């Protein structure tokens, strides 16, 4: 009770309503866009797929999952506005859900989106799902239905370390670590794509539908003159009865998914992570109040404890160093019964805030407690006295602690994510198990207004050094392209299309997403931490 | 002696001379291009740098290295023809050489190239050098001299996992593993760049020259009105005497490099890798004969043992399964006294060749012997009988073995690198410690001629299904853009500019590069291998 | 060469001569006192011992050691001026020397000193020798010749954790760790003392001389009326032929020592510690110049680098953070070829000096380099701004680093050792492998002058609050007992008598003692370090 956060927010105030209006405009747009993405290649394409007697990928996932199972979908906005045409969800629906009680990473190709072909971001998404499965020890189920690669961009799909070949490196190394690899082939699987089922531990194929071959009919004809249909070349009868490239023969998609559930039921699976949990308790304030907590003006300060109060159990928060380095709020809580250690920005980073954050992370790592980072950061304090005071080495303490911490880390961008502050708050390069972004958030090497000031601040010198002065409209016009660049490149949709995050989410779903992610992370053991040299 | 490879090549034949002419045209072009890249930002830029009393980056590396030390330079062709202007070596010179007898990874910014600013490929190159240092346990020395980031492309430099923030994640985790991180600041170091020295274990700064600050003079003026020079804000006096962000105060570049050598002399360094070596012996045939070994026609078969004979000690090679799966040559040898296990393409991959290769890799992993992959691969055999014979699962055995092998692996692309064959031969996604490409090599998801045939093979159908036939010139014109795409995207310069490889090399330097790489790899221990499930 | 320390000291100056006079007065007194202690119980007692046909303990050690072997003697000043009578070296001569090439801890009772009975400090000395053997992995050889315990002080010899019973706990646990325990019984061994040979792995006894029994003749007579001589009760014939309490029967002391050498020759001993060493080089300046380096006034500042220059190889020293936190000098060197990391006081501790020292210790622990602490410390800076600046938490960083460091640590008190500064500089509670004290050094919770000021500063208030003032002689008389207390309790002889150190040494022998200690420490492996939470 003494740890309870008492809100100073009034859901009925004019300020709260203005904040909610600004946030809901973005949340409503996100819901509408996700609804469109759910349709894949669109009505006509979905109809052609169903006419082939195939279940759509989202229906396949629905039937694969235990009835009523939550599904944490990853990167639904992948590829949004990137290519010359729509490539919904980058052509793959991926996420974590329960199958025979086991949390599995499910990756399914959407053949209604450009025939299921792999664009550069399709590869990135398949690889990110595998990184999450490796880091959290999640059995993988690949629902294969892909017609090939985006050839005009083959140089961005095939050769490098993070290109298509890495999918198989990942399958083999996960299998070697005892993380089961299951493939369900439900359509085309050609050339290197054949290694998805061949390099899976168990492989199911749908008869008179699925095919697997290193070289398809056109290439066989071209190279040998041999004429053969896809079914005769590599259909289910060939691979389940003769070659053994597959292990289970399914009558149709529904049967294939039921066999995949049987495969999971026989994994003898045991979760290895352990935390001291409490009975879950809900926060004391409704999640939808988060819509009115963030000021409509992204530069306006507010008490980030108001966000924490709506995410944690019983709105209880035991704050660490509450009166020191007050621009970084740190403290312990529970979320759906799991103990968590929270770091949340509450102003510009000062050296004392970075010192505090590093010490707080040392406590969480000593105790094996997961870390939650709530980012709203524009930068550090500036000026001669701050640099002389060593702000670079104090920020370094925080970054070293974040980088070395081995407990599961989770990051939510609830406001700005700019410059070096992103690193100290566990941005994407610091491997939080999952990173999500709210619809109001923005990210960039610097804020657009700062970047614009430099082109302006400079153009003025070029004018003065000519006995002239820049006018008001003149300066506005000079700044325009830069402001536009940062708003475009920093928008949640731009970030999410490129997988700089695992999803843009409705703020009111933050607690649910974190609860599913924490449970998933506990399939793997909580590891001890070794810190590198701290520059004192 | 019984293991000696007796050549069937005649250095005086007309065929050998034709092959040599074709190869030397490419080798001569590579040498000329490397000579140009050595000049950095060019004559005028190098002159402005020297007039500031600064040593050029390659001269700094020359003085840092032990006298006479070989230097294995990484990715000199980075960024070639990628941006709208020349960005020589992507603005960083990186490589491995001896400093006080210790093999160190040296990464130096070239301030004569766009002020040392970080373009997207500059970040990729800095990260690749750190991956090599982590994987081979090499102390790192960063010669910092960078004016910032390529802002128009900030979205490709800053936010994601493989962007700028990963440099610090890497420094901290290497420090935690006991791989020393040394920074020598010799120019500008601003914003997030300040974390290079702040997050190094020991940091040297050149007085009245080097500066370090999270926010520079322009930003301090804009935010507080405070006017301060770069030297007063974060010069060596400030950071060595007051803040402690730096640890060593240098009088000039020469002194800074001498202090860096003292830092390495006190690392108490011991190499952890061990192999049973023999006294080194040279091959029996001159390295320059390699220029005439590769047929001028890249599609013409030749005996790859002729390449092996010119790379290994005494030209001795103990071949494994010589008469089975003969399109993949496998065997043991020594290179500069180090035992190695070689896999080299000698035709199209058949199931038996993949079976053989997987078994051979099991022997090398059981014994702790490094693997060398010589790639010249166009694909697998095609047709109904090959797919029914399980070629996909036999290829899978090879890929699983390559992916799981924990002994040091090295890959040289000596011809084609196409499709799934790239994976089984340890392409970039399989983490060979180093991967190099010869000047005649080509890489792609498929060969340009195969891709062209599909657009053609198809356009003919569209014509026939119209009672028409495609003419000879008509077909040539249809195929032209595809052939061009694959030759452009598959050229060694295109691959190397993007770091799909660690360097395009003169074939005659292959043995030397491999000897330096093998020695470097032995700073780390040789690890045991755990294989995933093999699909029998 | 660039790392060479160039002295600013003139061996011919008047100041140097004054310093040397003050130091040599103390060094000469120490040599004379050690010469007296060498005589044990004195001429008559040594004569009675020799008349029994027994070799004196120092002659036994001389014959046990390899010819020419150095001997690092521990705590020769133990018990000096503690009891009502002389108890030279607390009745035990202990130290490390080579026996059949193996560095062994030798502990020999001196039966000429109070019949070899154990006074409280005799127990402390025996236990300290065993702690050094356990921590450095040194085989132990106990030359037993003790008549019992100092009964009037039995409560300080027998019951507690650090009392006599701990000797056997130590023998058993060292044997369990594979650190050989060898006993050579050369005189009396009674009651609990019988467990020295019974709990040794191998035991030698001198015939018609050595005896072992849980209860001697007087007690057997008192309890059973049985009359038996010591020889008949527990002589060598009884224990080597009948009971098996001993394993080797010796004709005389000389033979017993030769058998002990055979026992060591068969230990199959291998040293487990490894460092990257260099060829040893002498310092560039004579060791005897150290006599003139320390100012005659213990409160006068001097450059501690002048001490370092006369201790390390080639007088080479690579200083870390030379211009920051300048009151704590930190840097790397070699001593008799061994790499070492030195921390040396050079003024009052400031927060920056403590930060620097903690960072320096992190480097030494990361690299596995032994630490050398040269203490001359009076305290930390005082006042409101220093406490507000967090001096307590910055000092805490240094103490945490010292406490957790697992590399071998060595401490030499070359001046003051006062208050909390003692802890941060690796005082006795921080387990340096060895701690020595120079003859000019002083130790205390605070300096005598500060303690005296408080009694005075206070007595003045009591006088003023009475309308009176304290006179000059009055104040001097008030301060007298306190100044006397601290000079008496802080003198090297007082510390050494109580084993707060392992020996008071001639400053010119510091390098030799450290070289023997470093070699000894390398019998054990160099262990990695785990730091506790650093309070940032």
């Amino acid at each position: 009770h003494m740890a309870i956060l008492h809100t100073q927010i009034n859901p009925r105030s004019a300020e709260f309503a203005a904040n909610a209006a600004t946030m809901l405009e973005q949340v409503n747009a996100l819901r509408t866009l996700l609804g469109r993405i759910h349709e894949g290649g669109g009505s006509a394409a979905q109809a052609r797929h169903s006419a082939r007697g195939k279940l759509l990928v989202r229906e396949r996932i629905n039937r694969l999952l235990d009835p009523g199972s939550p599904f944490l979908e990853l990167s639904a906005l992948a590829a949004h506005e990137v290519y010359g045409e729509e490539v919904a969800a980058a052509g793959i629906v991926a996420g974590i859900g329960r199958v025979e009680g086991v949390e599995c990473m499910i990756v399914g190709n959407d053949a209604t989106v450009k025939g299921g072909t792999y664009y550069p971001l399709t590869v990135k998404k398949h690889l990110r799902a595998q990184a999450i499965a490796l880091e959290n020890r999640l059995p993988c189920i690949y629902l294969v239905d892909s017609g090939g690669a985006n050839l005009p961009r083959q140089d961005e799909v095939f050769p490098d370390r993070e290109h298509f070949g890495r999918i198989f490196f990942n399958q083999a190394n996960m299998s070697a670590r005892g993380i089961p690899q299951i493939a369900v082939v439900m359509g085309s699987c050609t050339a290197g794509g054949a290694y998805v089922p061949a390099m899976s531990d168990e492989t199911v194929m749908v008869r008179e539908q699925a095919t697997i071959f290193l070289a398809g009919p056109p290439l066989v004809k071209a190279a040998t003159g041999e004429v053969v249909s896809a079914e005769e070349l590599g259909g289910a009868d060939v691979h389940c009865k003769v070659s053994g490239v597959a292990d289970h023969y399914a009558e149709d998609d529904d049967h294939a998914l039921a066999i995949a559930r049987r495969c999971v039921a026989n994994l003898n699976w045991r979760k290895q992570g352990q935390l001291q949990c409490r009975a879950p308790r809900a926060p004391l304030y409704p999640a939808e109040e988060l819509y009115g907590v963030i000021p409509a003006d992204s530069k306006q300060p507010y008490d980030v404890r108001e966000v924490i109060a709506r995410l944690v159990d019983g709105s209880e928060f035991d704050e660490f160093k509450a009166l020191f380095g007050t621009t970084l709020v740190c403290g312990f809580a529970h979320l759906h019964g799991y103990p968590i250690a929270i770091l949340a920005n509450n102003g510009i980073l000062f050296a004392e805030a970075a010192q505090k954050g590093a010490h707080f992370i040392e406590l969480a790592c000593q105790r094996g407690i997961p870390l939650l980072f709530l980012q709203n950061i524009t930068g550090f304090m500036v000026g001669q006295k701050y640099e002389a005071g060593g702000i670079a080495k104090h920020g370094a303490k925080l970054v070293t602690a974040v980088a070395c911490a081995r407990v599961p880390k989770f990051t939510v961008l609830i406001g700005g994510s700019f410059g070096a502050g992103n690193y100290g708050m566990c941005g994407r390069a610091y491997d939080p198990r999952f990173l999500w972004m709210w619809p109001n958030a923005r990210i960039g090497v610097m804020g657009g207004e700062q970047a614009a000031g430099v082109l302006a601040q400079v153009k003025r010198e070029q004018a003065e050094r000519a006995g002239q002065q820049l006018g008001v409209e003149e300066e506005a016009k000079i700044k325009a392209p830069i402001l536009e660049q940062y708003e475009h490149q920093g928008h949640p949709y731009y970030s999410s299309a490129r997988l700089w995050d695992d999803g843009v989410i409705d703020p009111a779903q933050t607690r649910e997403v974190l609860a599913l992610a924490l449970s998933a992370a506990l399939n793997a053991p909580i590891e001890p931490t070794a810190f590198g040299v701290f520059r004192m």
